[PDB]
């Protein structure tokens, strides 16, 4: 036997908080948490202790240590056929990643409406408050392969599937409200641009490139989504801190037949929060696996993400009434002009067991919906009804990937379908097709009606001719970009300049640069020269002429748009380093634990090797990590406890850990001799916002730190970070 | 509601004999039959009665006869998602068929020991006559596609999957007991040279073409097997009605470690039968499905095939006490000198509910084996155990087709292999390597043992060059195939030589011809004359001289090598086609049908059209085909009871369904008015053997018939047929 | 070597009658036929006369006939990569057939206009009689696999690729006129209910069975093709003896852009004939090649297909 | 066979060798090379046997593997020498 014999190669299964446990699959860490879904896996669960280990055939292995070969320093025989299978299953580990959202991390969880919809909708899973669907989320990126890096710039993809009593629902959505993109044929033209060059394959996970740039300035339908992308939205501290959109209109049916046009959202229950550039670049070298940790521990503390779905709703008789077109998904809809009702919370409450078998095979599909909802002729919305179909066919292997277990529906499914490469259904039915007199017609269709009904489209007019033609409604590129240019703040809106700035610095071709300030300079002007000052570029007397693009429907501003303006902080699950010596004053170290823990904020207890150190009256402490091996990229705060602080004092990396921490804008906290750190930050002795700090840690230096946690970021401080070298 | 008010769309679900219901799906005609693999299959298995009609998400569909169109008479919309989805199912039902054995018919079954054989190997399933190990069988052709034909002339697969309680065991035979060649190395040649030629893809399911005789021509290894292929071993008569063969030498380890030498044998309980040439071919046209169909019917009739494992063994000290090499699989152990020792008892008993399911993806693989057997150095065994493995990456659609649901094992399985495509287990072992710590090594090895102990190899001695060569030993090609030739009997010879003539007539290359007959004069030269005449060819002085070949042993002749030298005839199952006549005389049906019941024969009721006809006393008889549609080739001897026999007498088609018959050596029986029908065969007055005759079917009419019908066919009949214009 | 002296092995590379020679692959049947297409083909035709044996890394083979072994008895080695790759090629030989007509035979050639279309159609290919278009035509059953019979009763499948100078057009037809069903929805049902039944997979290449009966008895919209494929038009004597037909109505569109609604025939030049069904039935058993063998036949002896 | 899509990888052109490549194996998802050999197999009359084997030599000549000894028992063991 080879676990040690305490025990300690074992998690606790129970709730944890982050650090506290080596994680483990769901099933294992949390065995009680359950939903109709996650039970319905249990035929294809395999567990493990107690059994013997077998080949694919059940044979067991004698030594799982050596070929077969003649003389134990001879050939290996072509007769093992141990080896063989197992070197051919690892042979043949590997499927085709997503050709997009190929990164991504997924979880288990429920959901369930506030109120019966049924007035507007008769889906099945929104009619009834006390009626629980299971859903499994993937969260993910864009552009990068499955092995690249979390925290880049990018569009989030935020794909819910829901098992309903009716049929699987998939809301397959992203974490900006609209896309770069008016119709599915461009498809392919943008995301080669984004995506790594076809002559050498660079760069990954990034859109610093010209291909990317030279396809946005030459197509300015993208311009909105792009702004999105350039603004801190583009970098979010966590899947838990973003919002979700389904982007389309789509339609709701109620039982009596009537269409009302719809707009998806979610709300994150944890609030709006985004990383800082700097900060989110270096932290795909620190940790490359960061929002997909983030998420795993989230869950096993019981930090479960919680979203509120809802709903903009929009008449059919009010189709035509706003400045820009309901079906053009590079527009959004200003909640200032329609509220976003609210329908529903979900909450993700299990990790998956085996990431590949739950994770990398799953298939969501914006087709999947189910009676009481429909499509409109969004002309992207059409061409990805075809794509996620189509696409399983090579990722998956074939047409039976409703077969892989986690993407079977829980509801029931017959039909006369049949055959396909690794077809797990055995049809007993005498008949394969309908109509059949030989099985009395069975399975049959269903008519419509106002529950367990069959599906019948909405029967919307469509008069026109066949066209390849972009409806001319379509073509207004600029109002939509100024409208969320507006809404930011001043620092979120200096934060996309420097995105911008940053992002065509790396474009190698002068004249991509050009044009796209000129893009920019049909937007704003402030923008665009700020933009333009940070490339060297000198806008034209022509360019400062150009006349703003109109308010969307009279709005100057939508706050709804930013992620700051309207705080809606939540420190529940974030995280706090805290910066240990050999002689931590433990009077300093109770009262930081006691807030933290009152409000549900987690710590990390850093010092400059790993092991134990022992407090001021002989507490054993044991350190997660050194200052080097988890960086202050990796946390919300940092707090340093007196003590014997002329050990720290001239630690390079204790110093550094304050100094990236302070430029990434995030609340710093000194406690008694801690506050010599002053120094290394440069804060003058009377103080200033953002850094708390007292001769100890009590309740009222907690309490400062906490409402600054609250706030995210030390906004106030961005004028005082240019000057520090870090 | 589509079906019949009477209920008859729906089969008896109790045994009938052929023709008698529909033909259903295993679990619906015979729901009271298990074993413990059918039982594991549950569930997978899909139901259909009551159920609604489904997209595969579980969506009822409202209208599955209709395409969503703009207008009824408008274009396709893409937003069709119930039809893509039917459409793309269908798009892809198709995997690729075996490279070899495409063609094949299988049933689920149960085996079991006759005592235990514990003394000569530990595999648990042969340790206990209470044990019953359930199997999954596989018969087939070997060159022809799925879709070819089943009474070719070709040798048969004989494929066994015994699901044991330590890991599956495949025994994958064929229907005679040697291959054509020795050495794996050579198996893409002999399967291109036997295959459509590539070309033109010509022909299918045959051997009659120019690159087979080619190849056998230049390679005199293959001689034996061919001899066997062109007897009529070559066109069996059933599935049931031939012997299955391992081949290979293999071995038996008990639980001392000591290995005995071991051919796998297949005994059919219901004795050896085949048909002839000129028959199997017009089958392939009447009825290309016969031995699928005829297979299916009767385990639907409860006549299951039932076989009886046999082993023929030799002491590891007896390896090098015969004329040939025992790892040389060109070459069959005489049962005269090792005979086969009885071992147990398989019994096919259920049809499979889907054919593509469970037949079609079924993967057997001769290295599958279990603790208690193992393997030699038989070069052509060698190179198998590397292709079983491999074809199924592409056939099966990757690593994990041991988890479609005819392949799993029964006994548990578990270990550190993750992922592949369409992966079904979800693995929550903690680790997927070992060894580990952090699952405390589970999975793990176990030692070997005398039972539920781990594989290990013989330590068999290996010592010589790393050579690309053929052992001496294996270098003598003509004894064996001459010993099978003095084992036959004269009729037996007769169809060799004809098999021979007809084959090379097709071969448009005559030296190819001369080539083969100057192989045959080196094996006898009775045999080499005979098939030279028919070719036109005459034999040269010197191949006139040519010495035979040593006998076997001093063996002269094997009568277990001829299907008929020992009768061993069963009657049970065949079937007897009635001619029937507007006015039956039902005291003669009476008799027939009661004598026929009597010894589980079953009987067809033909006439010239479909309906019913009324016997003499008022009786109503249902028709089953008429004489066109049923012809002699499907049965296996006829009966023509009296009554206006006017009313048939100048009907061609009753008139040729005798002539056919008579021709294929049947058994006919007339009776009273239906004596009428002997001038249409040529029948003298006074009768002759083979033809059963009387004023009225019975006293001894039916013993007389049933007495030929145990005997199979009237070879006596031979030197009359030519005459026949049939 | 092994070719017989009077080289009779190798078929006359000149036109001969069926039977006369044995048949052989068309580039070394009849090497001075070109078209286009068979030209541009060039680049992937392999030859083999005079040719050392390799593997597909381009390692000549010493010995093709042995398997590497320890002793010339002993145990077959892992290292053996020759065997490997060659048998590693053959266990993955097959590709899956197609889910309808499977079973079909091909042949090159070429169409030429009779006169220029442009009033009717701004196509290419029918814009100068002197346009020769390269072609390739296969001929099909519908239901049975591709190992089954060739005289089976079925509809039979004529599809021509037209290798234009302005894109490949298929077009893709059926020897009769029209097709069972309305509407594509309903393809599966109809192609599940005439393929062989599913819990026992019989019959091969026959519609004569309970299921294709029972949805023909449920939708009468299929009794129109079910007629055809009743009368002798279901057992062609020959592919060169049966119509072809694009059964849809597509469109012509000519340069000023007007449309005219076009029906495709093909129309054989050898003129048309069938089987009776006692025969074809027969001829499933006898040469259930048939029809490729005389396909491949006529071609070989001069006899080409010839169709309008 | 997965990764690439099948036995005819070496027929991708980054794969193919730049010398003759020649033999009897047929066939595969994505074949290209179009076979005119009236043979498939060896030995074979109808091509008079081409392509044909290539006995070892000093140039040019076919692989023929080095006749190391080989002795010893089947066996599943690590040589102690590697310990
Ligand atoms: C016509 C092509 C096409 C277009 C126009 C879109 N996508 Fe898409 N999307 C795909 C074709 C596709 C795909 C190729 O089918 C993917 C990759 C593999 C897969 O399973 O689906 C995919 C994956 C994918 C995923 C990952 C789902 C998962 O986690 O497995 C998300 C979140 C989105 N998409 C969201 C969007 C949004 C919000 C779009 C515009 C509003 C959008 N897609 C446009
Ligand atoms: C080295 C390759 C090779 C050689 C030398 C053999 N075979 Fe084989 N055999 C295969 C390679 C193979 C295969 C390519 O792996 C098949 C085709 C598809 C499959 O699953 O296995 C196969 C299928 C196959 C089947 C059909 C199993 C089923 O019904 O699915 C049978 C009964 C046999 N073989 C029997 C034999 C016997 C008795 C042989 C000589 C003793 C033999 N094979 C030599
Ligand atoms: C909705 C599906 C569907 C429908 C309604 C049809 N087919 Fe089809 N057809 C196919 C789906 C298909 C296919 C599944 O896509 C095939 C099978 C394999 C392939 O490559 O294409 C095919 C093959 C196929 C072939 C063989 C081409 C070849 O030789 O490779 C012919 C001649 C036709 N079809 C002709 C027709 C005609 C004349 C139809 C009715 C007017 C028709 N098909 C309806």
């Amino acid at each position: 036997s080879l676990a040690p014999e305490d025990g300690s190669h074992r998690p606790a299964a129970e709730p944890t908080p982050p650090g506290a446990q080596p994680t483990a699959p769901g099933s294992l860490k949390a065995p009680d948490t359950r939903n109709e879904k996650l039970n319905s896996l249990e035929d294809v669960r395999k567990g493990s202790e107690n059994y013997a280990l077998t080949t694919n055939q059940g044979v067991r292995i004698a030594d799982d240590q050596n070929s077969l070969r003649a003389g134990s320093r001879g050939p290996t025989l072509l007769e093992d056929f141990i080896l063989r299978e197992k070197i051919t299953h690892f042979d043949h580990e590997r499927i085709p990643e997503r050709i997009v959202h190929a990164r991504g991390s997924a979880a288990h969880g429920y959901f369930q409406p506030y109120k019966s919809l049924s007035d507007i909708t008769k889906a099945d899973f929104l009619s009834d408050p006390n009626k629980i669907t299971p859903v499994f989320v993937r969260f993910s990126t864009v552009q990068g392969g499955a092995g690249s890096a979390d925290t880049v710039r990018d569009i989030r993809g935020f794909a819910t599937k829901f098992y309903t009593e009716e049929g699987i629902f998939d809301l397959v959505g992203n974490n900006t409200p609209i896309f770069f993109i008016q119709d599915a044929h461009k498809f392919p033209d943008f995301v080669h641009a984004v995506k790594p060059e076809p002559h050498w394959a660079i760069p990954q996970g990034q859109n610093a490139h010209d291909t990317f740039w030279d396809y946005v300035s030459l197509q300015p339908e993208t311009l909105h989504n792009v702004m999105w992308a350039m603004s801190d939205r583009g970098i979010p501290r966590s899947y838990r801190t973003m919002e979700g959109f389904g982007i389309h209109t789509f339609r709701l049916i109620n039982a009596e037949g009537k269409a009302t046009f719809v707009r998806f959202h979610w709300k994150p229950l944890a609030g709006k929060a985004s990383l800082v550039w700097d900060e989110a670049q270096k932290l795909t070298g620190r940790d490359p696996d960061f929002h997909r940790r983030e998420l795993w521990e989230a869950i096993e503390a019981g930090d479960f993400p919680e979203y509120e779905l809802g709903f903009q709703l929009i008449p059919e008789e009010d189709e035509f009434k706003f400045d820009f077109d309901l079906l053009d998904p590079t527009k959004l809809i200003p909640e200032e002009l329609v509220p976003v009702q609210r329908v529903g919370k979900m909450v993700l409450n299990r990790n998956p067991d085996n990431f590949f078998a739950e994770n990398e095979q799953a298939a969501f599909h914006p087709g999947h919906i189910v009676p009481g909802l429909d499509f409109t002729n969004d002309p992207l919305l059409q061409g990805r009804l075809f794509s996620y179909t189509d696409t399983q066919i090579s990722r998956l292997g074939g047409p039976n990937f409703h077969e892989i277990p986690i993407n079977r529906p829980t509801c029931p499914y017959h039909n006369f379908q049949r055959d396909g490469m690794h077809r797990m259904g055995i049809d007993t039915n005498p008949a394969n097709y309908e109509p059949n007199s030989i099985n009395d017609n069975w399975p049959r269709e269903t008519p419509p009606g106002p529950k367990r009904g069959g599906f019948e489209s909405y029967q919307e007019r469509v008069e026109g001719n066949k066209v390849r033609e972009r409806s001319p409604s379509f073509g207004e590129y600029y109002s939509h970009p100024r409208l969320f240019w507006l809404s930011q703040t001043p620092f979120e809106q200096r934060h996309i300049v420097d995105g911008f700035s940053f992002e065509l610095s790396k474009v190698v071709r002068p004249y991509i640069r050009e044009r796209v300030v000129d893009q920019l300079a049909h937007i704003d002007l402030t923008l665009a020269q700020a933009v333009a000052k940070n490339l060297g570029i000198e806008l034209t007397d022509d360019q400062l002429n150009i006349t703003p693009p109109p308010d969307v429907n009279g709005l100057k501003k939508d706050p709804s748009l930013s992620l700051y303006a309207i705080p809606d902080g939540d420190v529940k699950g974030r995280v706090v380093a805290i910066l240990l010596n050999d002689e931590v004053r433990s009077a300093d170290l109770l009262a930081i634990l006691k807030a933290l823990k009152a409000k549900g904020v987690h710590a990390k207890l850093l010092y400059s090797r790993m092991g134990e150190v022992t407090a001021d009256d002989g507490t054993v402490l044991p350190i997660a990590a050194t200052f080097a091996g988890a960086p202050s990229l990796t946390v919300d705060a940092v707090i340093v406890p007196c003590g014997n602080i002329a050990d720290i004092a001239d630690n390079g990396d204790a110093n550094y850990y304050l100094m990236e921490a302070y430029k990434h804008l995030k609340p710093i906290a000194l406690a008694g001799d801690a506050r010599k750190f002053k120094a290394t930050i440069k804060i003058a002795d009377q103080g200033e916002e953002g850094i708390v700090e007292a001769d100890s840690a009590d309740g009222s230096f907690m309490d400062e730190l906490l409402t600054l946690m609250a706030a995210h970021r030390v906004w106030s401080r961005i004028p005082k970070i240019d000057k520090i070298p870090a």
